[PDB]
């Protein structure tokens, strides 16, 4: 027995807050949250208390801490079989990761639709508000390892696998509307492009290197996406507060067999927020984990992340009704010309018992469709179908993948395929093909219909001649683009001119960063010139004269497509750090806390040691990491309580959180003596909009600064910024 | 065509400092580098230029922008076998990476002997001073995944595959020389405890966590490597400037038979340097690819990496004459005790061409010896001859991985095994086994012999009983890691204490920083007591009364286990930042410039912003980076020469350069008006040992710069840096 005596190594099985206990496998932590899916996991679940140790096959091991040898300093015997198992399975734990996306971070859950959507569409899952179907999600970032950080300057993938009762469908998304590329076949040369060179495998998790620029430079139908990740979009503050999309124009198909070409959306009821680059960039250092862990610890503290689930409909006779092509991936639809109709609420509310096994195992694939759904001749899409199926070969290890537990479906599956590496499903049928006669020909084949049918296909009509070509209705790369620039603030604005600087200031060939910047002045010039004068290049007079792309239907702008413009802020879930001394007042520390606990914003108690301080009264207030090992990059705002502030007023490590916490427009509040800490911050006596001060941390104090936490961050702050050594 | 008309895009293939042109494969960059082994890899080299695009079977593509369709905006076809052939290839690019060292960085390069080694051993490759022969090195991190950060606290790897005449061998060593555990049994017990833990998938490239600690403190046969890693040595600057160390006790054979016990070393001839916490962990989200940048941009520069061989050798008979047993892995050889012999000398003077096929596929085995190498019993080792072979089945795809091109043999391999995936050599033997008539026997057994002889194990006497026990010799845990905390200057020990006191600060569970706490009074009260005081963890008297460990044999310390207590500092191949204004004087960057190339310093001219600036003189400077962009972390000093200071004395970032150089301890040396920035570092007029400042920058002010980045960093400053907000 080497557990303490007093438990305090294993986690209460009940919500905590961040940071409060361990953190611990799903089912441990949260044993009677539970779903269909969860359930049927468990033939495969293995507890571990009160069993002996054993090999592979059963045999009780007696010494686990030696090889066996003759002598006790003598050779290892190669007949020591439990040795050998036991490295063996070692070194073969790895598999190969996602040729994209192979860092992510997943969770169980659930959705259920607001209401019938049978007028529209057959699909099981979207036919019953009291149809409860589980999902597994995954989000994840697309270039680096699986090893590699998570606050990346990237685009996200959003992936959502729908264990429905007619079949696994998976809807596997990013956070941006559109994509890079328009056609499949260009896929690897994209992602060959801003994955790290090959001669050397630099850079990891990052855009910013020639090849990306290069492709970019010579694709400008890459332009659209490029605006986005060079957005604060391309940083976002979790994944609970980022959006998510289809990207492709699919087909709903209800039962009188009527097309309706629709574009999935995720809506996030915690809103949408982002970091700032400087931050993000630190964060990569300081916490390489920090949407992993606070996707988790959400999920263990009860913030369940919320999303809703809406569609943008557009009838069959609509389809030639806009300026750019619906086939087109390469272009949003514009909410303010279609709205996203409210479908339903996925909740994600348990995480997973093992990484590897129910994360890392997972297959998420879009040709999974189920019917309901259909597809359309977007190229890109039509080459996603191929590949899903593909790559799990060599990283599954072969066609059985979907018998790998978290890929079962929950509803029956039946078949005539047999064999493949790995099989578990032993069948017992008579015969393995069809038609048959031996076993009356079951499993049958079902006519489609209303409901439980076999799929078909939309009866699309397609004519032409086979060719390699594109559309010419796709050869317009620079309206949307504008579109986007036009419809984002002017912090948000001049975040996308940083980027772009920043980005092509680490592209070492000069000529690069030239025909970049002549893309950028075909979309909009004061962009054009922002970026250019970062980079120390005047516009040509001809550049100066390029014409801008028309407006998309007569838009100008559209608020949707910015994170900001449109207040949307929720602090629930949000942290705090407060910075401690070693006489705290505990009449602040009690209204602070109990303000923030009100509103499910939470704290962390920081100081210059671990262990614990006592309060004025006497309170004992245990420290949960020092300055250092919890920096302002990795919390929202920052409380400063009176006291004895002399005991850290010339803390260099204290000062700095601040400084750091200002230069990245986060909130600030400060109490009492607090106060002597505006000369860190240079903010006049009279006092600035986004910092609090007061006498106490009484009245309106913890108020003012849940506003301002609710607005996220303190943008009006920028130009004081500039001149901040931090 | 594409490129520029310039020629611009294509670096120089000749010896250019960082930065001055973009990295190339090896190949390019430096054509006329040869050895046998890069020489053999010909037959595979694939060139680029002048050639049409095709698929694999070799057919001419016409269109490689699109899939095929019925009709342009039609469903992609079946029988689009360019694009299913493409995207096939892309879909099955990756490979599972190594289970531990999955991040490293690889370079070939060549070495030879000082003198003949006959009289100790028959190895070919050590018989004459003037005999070459060819290695590739891989330099890695152990925690992380291959897309993880390089800069993190941890052992690094340095594995050596030399190309001898007599077979490959391969010295798979660490950097320092010890392990953290003694027999290979344990080896999935300690790495799962150290690599992300299992529910969650965090931390990556950190043992910063609870079970890591969990298991120090339940196995104190770890403290001693535990003591290296918390020591500055778990950060090196480079791969360049660290020791190598194969940790083992191996066998020389000689001729006449007789062994001799060795011990491995690499002694970097460019000195010993380490990063300092805080700089080495912003650097991991600033640039997490530095250290394979920097080994890349060395070898492209000339400043290629030399490292010299060494061997420390104890005679058969003086096997029990120390303390500890010559076959622990967790003991080290005193230097005081056994000299290192030194041996020859490694020089890696070229970057591979493609990153996967060479460095990603190379499989490096401390079980590839050759004639006159040999094992010993040490427990660690014996079961580390198992794994590298077994690994490589699903790493590299099965038992033919030696005909990977970078790991097949430069000497002829012959024998009797065939098949297997992926068989490469077709063999024309009528006979595939031995004793055969029908090809009189061929390829044939080779008596041993003192020299191109067959392979016979020493005949080492063994006598015990089969058992699964421990050595009683290997059970003492505390004197060598004591041994080594009083070896280390009095600021190596405080970043020692600084390096426990972080880590355990993030282990949620109190009682095992306790425990390990308790660990630390068995090795050394001094330092047992400032990490509890920093985890505000009171010291019990039982505690304070613990009795130190023994001496080792009579030593109070050994100076060789420093970085830096015996000065060995060379600034060849160093970087200093050079902060521009927009009217530099040019007489002061003329100076600084001189006096940088005379010693091989490289500089980056960094700004506000890209493009140019122009001197005083009418000198157009072409600027590398932003304040920003290129941070004090990736440089060895700064440098600040005069001209128009106020254009950058308000400017934040320059600021903050200098206070993030000043807190890491880094020369800084100010010129002119650019003493201004005096008062950003609060130095006082009379100036500080450290920094450097003058009128002008002439001789005398970069010889004293010089003087100083060969002392690598101002550690008397350390007293005043805990109040710089940085
Ligand atoms: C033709 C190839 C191709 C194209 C054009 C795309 N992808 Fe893809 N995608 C892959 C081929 C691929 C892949 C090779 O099949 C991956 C990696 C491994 C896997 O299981 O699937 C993958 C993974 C993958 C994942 C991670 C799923 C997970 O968590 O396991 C997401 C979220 C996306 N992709 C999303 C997109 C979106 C939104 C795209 C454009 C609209 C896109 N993919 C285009
Ligand atoms: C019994 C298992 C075992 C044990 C006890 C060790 N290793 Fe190991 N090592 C492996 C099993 C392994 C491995 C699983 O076989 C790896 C990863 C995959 C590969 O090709 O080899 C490996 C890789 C590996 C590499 C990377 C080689 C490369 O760059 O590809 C280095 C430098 C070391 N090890 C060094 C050590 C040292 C110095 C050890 C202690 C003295 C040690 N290993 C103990």
């Amino acid at each position: 027995s080497l557990a303490p005596e007093d438990g305090s190594h294993r986690p209460a099985a009940e919500p905590t807050p961040p940071g409060a206990q361990p953190t611990a496998p799903g089912s441990l932590k949260a044993p009677d949250t539970r779903n269909e899916k969860l359930n049927s996991l468990e033939d495969v679940r293995k507890g571990s208390e009160n069993y002996a140790l054993t090999t592979n096959q059963g045999v009780r091991i007696a010494d686990d801490q030696n090889s066996l040898r003759a002598g006790s300093r003598g050779p290892t015997l190669l007949e020591d079989f439990i040795l050998r198992e036991k490295i063996t399975h070692f070194d073969h734990e790895r598999i190969p990761e996602r040729i994209v996306h192979a860092r992510g971070s997943a969770a169980h859950g659930y959705f259920q639709p607001y209401k019938s959507l049978s007028d529209i569409t057959k699909a099981d899952f979207l036919s019953d508000p009291n149809k409860i179907t589980p999902v597994f999600v995954r989000f994840s970032t697309v270039q680096g390892g699986a090893g590699s950080a998570d606050t990346v300057r990237d685009i996200r993938g959003f992936a959502t696998k729908f264990y429905t009762e007619e079949g696994i469908f998976d809807l596997v998304g990013n956070n941006t509307p559109i994509f890079f590329i328009q056609d499949a076949h260009k896929f690897p040369d994209f992602v060959h492009a801003v994955k790290p060179e090959p001669h050397w495998a630099i850079p990891q998790g990052q855009d910013a290197h020639d090849t990306f620029w290069d492709y970019v430079s010579l694709q400008p139908e890459t332009l659209h996406n490029v605006m986005w990740a060079m957005s604060d979009r391309g940083i976002p503050r979790s994944y609970r507060t980022m959006e998510g999309f289809g990207i492709h124009t699919f087909r709903l198909i209800n039962a009188e067999g009527k097309a309706t070409f629709v574009r999935f959306h995720w809506k996030p009821l915690a809103g949408k927020a982002s970091l700032v680059w400087d931050e993000a960039q630190k964060l990569t250092g300081r916490d390489p984990d920090f949407h992993r862990r606070e996707l988790w610890e959400a999920i263990e503290a009860g913030d369940f992340p919320e999303y809703e689930l809406g569609f943008q409909l557009i009838p069959e006779e609509d389809e030639f009704k806009f300026d750019f092509d619906l086939l087109d991936p390469t272009k949003l639809i514009p909410e303010e010309l279609v709205p996203v109709q409210r479908v339903g609420k996925m909740v994600l509310n348990r995480n997973p018992d093992n990484f590897f096994a129910e994360n890392e195992q997972a297959a998420f694939h879009p040709g999974h469709i189920v019917p309901g759904l259909d597809f359309t001749n977007d190229p890109l899409l039509q080459g996603r179908l191929f590949s899903y199926t593909d790559t799990q070969i060599s990283r599954l290890g072969g066609p059985n993948f979907h018998e790998i537990p978290i890929n079962r479906p929950t509803c029956p599956y039946h078949n005539f395929q047999r064999d493949g590496m790995h099989r578990m499903g032993i069948d017992t049928n008579p015969a393995n093909y069809e038609p048959n006669s031996i076993n009356d020909n079951w499993p049958r084949e079902t006519p489609p219909g209303p409901k439980r049918g076999g799929f078909e296909s939309y009866q699309e009509r397609v004519e032409g001649n086979k060719v390699r070509e594109r559309s010419p209705s796709f050869g317009e790369y620079y309206s949307h683009p504008r579109l986007f620039w036009l419809s984002q603030t002017p912090f948000e604005q001049r975040h996308i001119v940083d980027g772009f600087s920043f980005e092509l200031s680490k592209v070492v060939r000069p000529y690069i960063r030239e025909r970049v910047v002549d893309q950028l002045a075909h979309i909009d010039l004061t962009l054009a010139q922002a970026v250019a004068k970062n980079l120390g290049i005047e516009l040509t007079d001809d550049q100066l004269n390029i014409t801008p792309p028309p407006d998309v239907n007569g838009l100008k702008k559209d608020p949707s497509l910015s994170l900001y413009a449109i207040p949307d802020g929720d602090v629930k879930g949000r942290v705090v750090a407060i910075l401690l001394n070693d006489e705290v007042r505990s009449a602040d520390l009690l209204a602070i806390l109990k303000a923030l606990k009100a509103k499910g914003v939470h704290a962390k108690l920081l100081y210059s040691r671990m262990g614990e301080v006592t309060a004025d009264d006497g309170t004992v207030l245990p420290i949960a990491a020092t300055f250092a090992g919890a920096p302002s990059l990795t919390v929202d705002a920052v409380i400063v309580p009176c006291g004895n502030i002399a005991d850290i007023a010339d803390n260099g490590d204290a000062n700095y959180y601040l400084m750091e916490a200002y230069k990245h427009l986060k909130p600030i509040a400060l109490a009492g003596d607090a106060r002597k800490f505006k000369a860190t911050i240079k903010i006049a006596d009279q006092g600035e909009e986004g910092i609090v001060e007061a006498d106490s941390a009484d009245g309106s104090f913890m108020d003012e600064l849940l506003t301002l936490m609710a607005a996220h961050r303190v943008w009006s702050r920028i130009p004081k910024i500039d001149k901040i050594p931090a």
